[PDB]
């Protein structure tokens, strides 16, 4: 890489603000993945389209524990037995403005439905094809995962604490590793930052 | 004929090729869960929604303790989503073509027990309605009936085909995809008819 943890985080924040996305890489001894993330408020149909096309296709919406209650999306399992304690809630669908809810456009509508000011639970049907992740309070200083990094990022950048995220994926079905992600981030002018970088930053500030 | 199609469908599945299933207006690559290959998975992910499901019986849903995700299912289409899964091992993050395959095999394995799968995960079990396509005409049941009429366990991996531009592949496009990857094509009508006759 290049530069300090700190300028990478600031470029990250500019990117988001600028409508560009971010590639968030994490601990090579963890997920070892990089996530294409964008703010729920700005992510374009075109962008969502590229995330379905090059990501896992399992495109998630990072939300706060406080918005989770507002929409009343129960956590998915009470005995979350998952390796990463990943914070899946019940899945969602825009209650209208969509169809099968799986096209790019439909998922963006659903994200906007979820993030709207004054968004009420009736605004969402269940189940659906957008996957909310409840970010652990204290973000990356508490839990050091993509979910948290996202919210920490929206928050610093000045947005609502809500972000779309998805794993980069080699055409062969294997996960993209660091080198791949960074070239891809390169080609799409999304700022590369790592969870190490954001934990360094928050602490510092 | 609508009946030929259904037969060539089983013939594909039997041979270990995919079936394109149309009707919703969508088009779903489906493969049996007992034969689907990684490459086969990787392609599903490459051109599918990435939301790759595994259609199962209720009896199997109970065998794994996979609760229906929401009790009040307000989904526009009454979609049979269960609480999602991940192989309790053989996988890592559970999101690669190879990891998702492994998770499917863990669930459909004879004698699979609940502890064989962690929750949440990146594979989405769909529970089809008792009665098959004669009760509910969704891709969920259309896939069990298919797997069943073909000789397999009532367990099938389905996913909706999507153009690179985010727009869902429409039937012509589906039919084109079929051609490229040598899959058979049958509709839910053809398949409702078939069971009917017989
Ligand atoms: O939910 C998903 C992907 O859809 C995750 O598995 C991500 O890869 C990152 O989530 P964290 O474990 O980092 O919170």
């Amino acid at each position: 890489s290049f530069g300090t943890p700190f300028e990478r985080v600031e470029l990250a924040l500019d990117a988001l603000r600028e409508g560009r996305g971010v590639m968030v890489l994490d601990d090579e001894d963890r997920e070892n993945e990089g996530d294409m993330i964008f703010p729920a408020e700005t992510m374009t149909v075109e962008q969502m389209a590229l995330t379905i096309r090059h990501g896992s296709g399992i495109v998630c919406l990072c939300i706060t524990e406080d918005r989770r209650k507002q929409l009343d999306l129960p956590m998915m399992v009470e005995n979350n037995t998952s390796a990463y304690g990943t914070g899946f809630t019940v899945t969602i669908e825009a209650a209208e403005g969509v169809t099968t809810g799986v096209s790019a456009a439909d998922r963006v509508t659903t994200v906007r439905a979820a993030i709207k000011d004054g968004a009420k639970p009736s605004d969402l049907n269940r189940p659906g094809h957008v996957f909310p992740l409840r970010a652990q309070a204290g973000g990356v200083l508490t839990r050091g995962g993509h979910t948290e990094a996202t919210i920490d990022l929206m928050t610093l950048a000045g947005f609502k604490p809500a972000g779309v995220l998805c794993e980069l994926t080699n055409d062969d079905g294997t996960m993209a590793r660091a080198p791949e992600c960074i070239a891809f981030a390169g080609q799409h002018n999304m700022a590369v930052v790592t969870i190490e970088d954001l934990v360094a930053y928050r602490q510092a500030h």
